[PDB]
């Protein structure tokens, strides 16, 4: 019995990827957006979008379109599962310069956490009873932001932790997902995640371990990584984690693919995936 369909959550990362690049204000952005939305519905998450018009760093005015869908909304005990749907509008580190303007594709980078919450909402809307409230929120124009300013990424977690849904929005803990689906990837302890959240952190890391993740779930500091989950714990004060593929001994920190035009769906990995999407539901069954 496998809780978790790894092909399932592949075919997530492939369609966001053949609408074209998810950039805000863009077409396929749209319609992959009114997708996004109609699937979290079909399974049977009640689903509410929040728009508003945000100016980035450099002034363009952006249709930010944040997607909330909430299993057992009437509940007062809550999970809050999180992942960035937008793709950064440039591959602006790859390793050929004329491309530091051109677009791609956004498989890992927005596709996989997406893919991967998508097939947990899947498994969500065949339960016939949810043991507590489950919020999947998806942020948008995480990644149109500029290297030397912190302020100018993660608008849409932003906007959202300081106007939320509900008044004084509450969930007792909160699971980003970010880059999550490459070959090779390795998930250590997040910085700010580990300060703010040890006993989760400790309860995923664990739970990966007891899985036989431990060769992606490591044991170890990783980064001090400036990540949507930030702007809800400091806004929220709810204590949340982020999975994300990250170590000091790649180049960027970020693996290879990041913001390059390798980002496509030859680098996502099954394997990968499954692992994420195992660990997050064998927490998420755990808790109730
Ligand atoms: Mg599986
Ligand atoms: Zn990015």
């Amino acid at each position: 019995a496998d809780l978790f369909s790894a092909d399932s959550a592949y075919t997530f990362v492939q369609r966001q990827v053949n609408f074209g690049p998810r950039i805000p204000g863009t077409a396929p952005h749209r319609a992959c957006g009114d997708w996004l939305v109609a699937t979290l519905r079909s399974f049977g998450a009640a689903v509410q979008e929040q728009t508003a018009e945000i100016k980035a760093h450099d002034g363009t005015m952006l249709p930010m379109r944040n997607i909330i869908a909430s299993y057992r909304p009437e509940a007062t005990g809550r999970m809050l599962l999180m992942a960035h749907w937008d793709t950064r509008p440039v591959c602006d580190q790859d390793a050929n310069p004329a491309m530091h303007t051109e677009t791609f594709d956004g498989a890992d980078d927005g596709g996989s956490g997406v893919g991967v919450l998508l097939e947990i909402a899947r498994y969500l809307g065949q339960q016939k009873d949810l043991g507590m409230g489950i919020d999947i929120v998806f942020f948008d124009t995480e990644d149109y932001g500029s290297y030397g300013d912190d302020e100018s990424w993660c608008l849409g977690s932003q906007y959202w932790s300081r106007n939320p849904h509900v008044a004084g929005y509450k969930a007792e803990a909160g699971i980003l997902l970010d880059m999550v689906g490459a070959k090779g990837a390795t998930f250590y302890w997040e910085y700010f995640s580990k300060s703010y959240a040890p006993g989760l952190i400790s309860a995923v890391w664990q739970t990966a371990a007891a899985l036989g993740y431990g060769n992606y779930f490591i044991q170890a500091d990783g980064g001090a990584l400036t990540d949507d989950h930030v702007p809800v714990i400091k806004n929220l004060g709810i204590p949340c984690i982020d999975i994300i593929n990250y170590s000091s001994k790649n180049e960027h920190g970020f693996g290879d693919h990041w913001h390059t035009q390798r980002d496509n769906m030859q680098i996502i990995d099954k394997n990968v995936l499954d692992a994420v999407g195992e660990t997050v539901i064998r927490y998420l069954d755990e808790q109730v």
